[PDB]
C-alpha cells in the first residue's frame, strides 16, 4: 500500500477520536509451534491495516491533541547486532520514523516506562480490550501507575474505548489499492485450484492435492494460505473444516477442495467440487447442478440495495425446490421453506466478508446479516449441500459435499467476480479434467 | 507407532515414578493465526511421544500405586454431531481405551470435576510447571482443592516433581522404530534438497525454491515442514535464521538452504550451500572446501565415546588452518584458537539433538555440550562460515555465508548418516546443476 493510504487510514481514525485522547494499535504475539521453534508470523490485521509494519514487539500510539493536530509515535524493536546476525534485519529507531511516517519511535523494551507518560492527562484512551494478554497487561499497568501516581501530578484518563468498531467499519470498505490486492489474491487461488483440478486422479492423497495448491500459490509470491486448505474427498466433503486431508482420493468420489493464498495480507477464498475420477456421476450433478444454480443466481443478484440475508432467500428457493426433485426432502415447497427443511444439507451462511482476515471483519446489522449493501464492501458467496453417509435420504446421494464458493466485490452497477477464472459449469470441469 | 512402542514408554515413565504418584502429560493448546483462524496444529511432542493423539484438550494421567500396579486415565474432548459436522472427527471417551491403550476416559470439559479424585491420597504428582498456563492452573486447582477437603476426608500430595528431566533423558535415546521413521524424514528432506538444486535458476525468488521443498516433503506424506525453511542467497546467506525468503537469486551468489520435514512426528534438518548459476567462484569454493573438511572429519570422528565439544575441537582447527591459509584470519593458529579468532565466522554450535523437535530435548551435559555421545543418540553435524560483507577480509571473500549439515546416527561403532543422500561435495553439486 501506498504511504498515503496507511496515511489516510490513520488520519480517518483520528477523525473519529477525541480531542486529549489517544489509541493504541498492538502487534500480534509470536505464536509458538514446538518447543524453541514458532510458527511464521502472522501480524495482527488491524496493526498492519495501520502500518504494513510485519515486526512483532511493536505498538502504534495515535494522539489526538485537537482537530487540526495530531502525533504518532511507535514502539519497536532495537537495531541489535547480535540478534540481527541470528534472527534476522530489524528496522529499530533511526530509520522507522522515515519508513512508517511516524513522528517518533522508541525501543520497545522501554514501554513500561514510557507509555504511561504517553498518556498522562488525557481524557480518553482507545484500545482493544480483551484481544492480547500481553497489550492489556501494559495498557492496565500503565493506567494504574497514573491513578497512583497524584504526587507526580499524574492522572488516568476515565475513559477506555475499543477502537475495533470504528476500524472494522473502515476495513469493510475497500479502497481501489485494497481491491487491486484481493483481485490478485483471487487470481492466484484460481490459478491454484485450476491446477488441483488439472492434476487430480484417483489414488492420490487429498494432501497430495494441497500440495499442488500451496506450491502454486507459492509461485505468485503468496507464501502462505490464508487458512488451513480443506481436501475432503467422499464423505470427507460433508465436514465443513476437513483439513486432515489424510485420505485417499478415490475413484468414484467427488472431492471439494476449499482453498485461498494469503497475498500481500488479503485473503481469497475459493471452494470447487469435482469429481476425482474426471466425471460426474448422476446423482453426484444431479446435487452440484443445485448447488451451481444457487451461485448463479447469487450472482446475478449481488448489488448495492440488496442484503445477504435477501439473496440468502433465493438460494433456499432453489435448494428447496431441487432436494424435493431428488426425493431428498418431500412436502409442499412453501411449508418446507417455512419449515427451514433444507437446513440438515445446507446449514452455513451464504455468504461472509472477506478481507485481511477471511472471515472479515465488519458489522453484518444482525445475525440474519440483513445490512445493506454498498460499492466496496467485499464477500464471498458459498452456497452447499452436504448429504452426510448416514442421511435418510435415497442411498444414491449419501455421502455427497458440494460447495461452490467465488469472491466478489459490490460495485456501483452489480458485483465484480474475482474468481470467476477457475470454472465452475460442470460440463467445463470434466472438459478441463479430460484435457489431463 | 505401534501400540506396543506406546506401551514400552510409558512403562518406562512409569519404571521411574514412586509408589503412589501420578503423572500428568497436557495437550497443547492451539494457536490462533488470525482472529477466528488457527495455525495447523502441532501437539505437544511429549505428549505426542506417549500418546500418538494430535488433538487439543486433552490429558494423560498416568498412575502409579507401586511397582507392579498401574493404571491411566485420559481427558478428552467428546463426541459431538455439530462440532463434528463442522471442524471434525473427534475421538471421544467411548473409542479412546481402545485406541489410546488407557484404562478409562471422561470428557475434557469435566476435568475440574475428576481430576483432584484421581489425585487424591497420592504422595507425588509428576507435571511440567511452567509449561503451559492452562495446564498449571488445572493441576494446582486440583490441588487446592485436595488441600481445603480434608472435611471429604481428601488429601492432596505434599510433592510436585517435574517430569521433563526423565521424560526427556528417554526421548534421547531412539529405538528401533523411532530411526527407522527417522531415516525416512531424512531420505524425504534430502529429496527436496537434490530437488531445490535441481530447480534453481538465477532471477528465482528465494520463497520460489522454498515451494520446491514443501511441495517435495508434501508429496512423500510430510505436511508441514520440522521449522521454518531458510533459503539464504548472496548476503542473507549470512543471516542464521533467514526466513524472509523475499529476494531474487542472483547470478554469481550462493544460496543456503536449510530445510527439513516432518514425518509422522520427527524431524529432518538438511543444510546445504550451493551456487545458484551452478558454478562455485574460485573464492566460494575455497571457502566452501573449509566447511566441506569440517563436516567430513566430524562424520569420520562421531561414536561412541566422544562428545560434540571434543569434536567441535577439531572442526575449530580446521577452520582456522583454512581462513588463515586464504588471508581471511591473520596470525598464528594455536594464537587464534586460544582467542577463539573463529568466532565472528562460525559462531553457532556444530551439533544439536535431533527428533519429535528439530532442536530436540535431552541434557547436553555443560554449554559446550560435552555430554558423552552412546548409541541412539541423534543429532545435526553443521559447521558453517559466514563472512558478513563488512567484514576486514580479503574483499572476494565478503557476504559469503556456508553451511553444510547432515543429520546423524551414533552406533555401536561410528554413526549412521540419515542424510548423505544428497549431495555435498563441490563438483558433485556442479554436475548434478549442470544436468540441469
Ligand atoms: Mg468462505
Ligand atoms: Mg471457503
Ligand atoms: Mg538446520
Ligand atoms: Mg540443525
Amino acid at each position: 500500500m501506498t504511504q498515503q493510504e496507511y496515511q489516510n487510514r490513520r488520519q480517518a481514525l483520528l477523525a473519529k477520536m477525541a480531542p486529549g485522547s489517544a489509541a493504541i494499535i498492538f502487534a500480534a504475539p509470536e505464536a509458538t509451534r514446538s518447543a524453541d521453534s514458532e510458527y511464521p508470523y502472522r501480524q495482527n490485521s488491524d496493526f498492519s491495516y495501520l502500518t504494513g509494519f510485519n515486526e512483532p514487539e511493536a505498538v502504534l500510539i495515535l494522539v489526538k491533541s485537537d482537530e487540526t493536530h495530531n502525533h504518532s509515535v511507535l514502539f519497536n524493536r532495537i537495531r541489535d547486532l547480535t540478534a540481527e546476525i541470528w534472527f534476522g534485519r530489524r528496522l529499530g529507531q533511526e530509520a522507522a520514523p522515515t519508513k512508517l511516517a511516524v513522528d517518533r519511535a522508541l525501543p520497545f523494551d522501554e514501554i513500561n516506562e514510557q507509555l504511561y507518560l504517553l498518556l498522562n492527562r488525557l481524557d480518553v484512551i482507545y484500545h482493544a480490550q480483551g484481544q492480547y494478554a500481553y497489550a492489556d497487561n501494559i495498557v492496565f499497568a500503565a493506567l494504574e501507575k497514573l491513578r497512583h501516581g497524584f504526587r507526580k501530578n499524574l492522572r488516568a484518563p476515565a475513559t477506555l474505548t475499543d477502537w475495533r468498531p470504528w476500524l472494522h467499519e473502515m476495513r469493510l470498505f475497500k479502497s481501489a489499492e485494497e481491491i487491486a490486492v484481493l483481485r490478485r489474491a483471487g487470481e492466484i487461488s484460481a490459478l491454484a485450484h485450476t491446477r488441483a483440478m488439472e492434476k487430480c486422479r484417483p489414488g492420490m492423497f487429498e494432501y497430495q492435492l494441497e500440495g499442488e495448491i500451496l506450491h502454486e500459490f507459492t509461485r505468485h509470491g503468496a507464501r502462505y494460505p490464508a487458512y488451513n486448505t480443506i481436501v475432503g474427498g467422499g464423505e470427507n466433503g460433508c465436514i465443513l473444516h476437513y483439513t486432515e486431508n489424510e485420505c485417499e482420493l478415490r475413484d468414484g468420489d467427488l472431492v471439494l477442495i476449499d482453498a485461498g493464498c494469503e497475498y500481500r495480507g488479503y485473503a481469497g477464498d475459493i471452494t470447487r467440487t469435482f469429481p476425482v475420477n474426471g466425471k460426474f456421476t448422476p446423482a453426484q450433478r444431479a446435487v452440484y447442478d443445485i448447488v451451481l444454480a444457487a451461485i448463479n443466481k447469487s450472482l446475478t443478484l449481488f448489488r448495492p440495495g440488496t442484503s445477504i440475508r435477501e439473496v440468502t432467500e433465493e438460494v433456499v428457493r432453489i435448494m428447496v425446490v431441487g432436494l424435493v426433485e431428488l426425493g431428498i426432502l418431500k412436502g409442499d415447497i412453501e411449508q418446507l421453506i417455512a419449515e427451514q427443511a433444507h437446513r440438515p444439507f445446507f446449514m452455513h451462511g451464504l455468504s461472509h466478508w472477506l478481507g485481511m482476515d477471511v472471515h472479515d471483519v465488519g458489522d453484518y446489522g444482525s445475525s440474519d446479516r440483513g445490512r445493506i449493501l454498498e460499492p466496496g464492501m467485499v464477500l464471498t458467496v458459498e452456497p452447499g449441500l452436504y448429504i452426510a453417509p448416514d442421511a435418510d435420504v435415497p442411498p444414491q446421494y449419501r455421502g455427497i459435499g458440494i460447495r461452490i464458493e467465488d469472491d466478489i466485490v459490490i460495485t456501483a452497477t452489480g458485483n465484480e467476480n474475482l474468481t470467476a477464472s477457475v470454472v465452475k459449469d460442470p460440463d467445463d470441469i470434466e472438459a478441463l479434467m479430460a484435457l489431463n
